[PDB]
């Protein structure tokens, strides 16, 4: 788990995200899709996006970014008491969306990258450590649910 102090860092960082949730979510998704093109293929509604310019110009992608980070934010605000939020998310992504767990590692790295890119010098080592632990906890709890389902992807 995270300590009190670690959760406080996570949620302080998350205030950065919340000041521009769509812009952060867009940049996270673009980072994921350009670094790991296999991820894009899982999105029927973004798989038409051929270039980063088109990605950056898609208003639906920005909208989706808000959906994604709102769901994550609400989970992080539970400080690990997230079973009801996180179970359905896990099950949806294993059964419907067919998303390998590995893709949660990719997006965790993307979030760290984007935070440094948008907040250079304002995402220090303690904050990074705390956010990394929270994203590990998130994916670890999703992986437990994937194991229940047998789901590899």
């Amino acid at each position: 788990g995270l300590s009190d102090g670690e959760w406080q860092q996570v949620l302080n960082v998350w205030g950065k995200v919340e000041a521009d949730i769509a812009g952060h979510g867009q940049e996270v998704l673009i980072r994921l899709f350009t670094g790991h093109p296999e991820t894009l293929e899982k999105f029927d509604k973004f798989k038409h996006l051929k270039t980063e310019a088109e990605m950056k110009a898609s208003e639906d992608l920005k909208k989706h970014g808000t959906v994604v980070l709102t769901a994550l934010g609400g989970i992080l605000k539970k400080k690990g008491h997230h079973e009801a939020e996180l179970k359905p998310l896990a099950q949806s992504h294993a059964t419907k969306h067919k998303i390998p767990i590995k893709y949660l590692e990719f997006i965790s790295d993307a979030i760290i990258h984007v935070l440094h890119s948008k907040h250079p010098g304002d995402f220090g080592a303690d904050a990074q450590g705390a956010m990394t632990k929270a994203l590990e906890l998130f994916r670890n709890d999703i992986a437990a649910k994937y194991k229940e389902l047998g789901f590899q992807g």
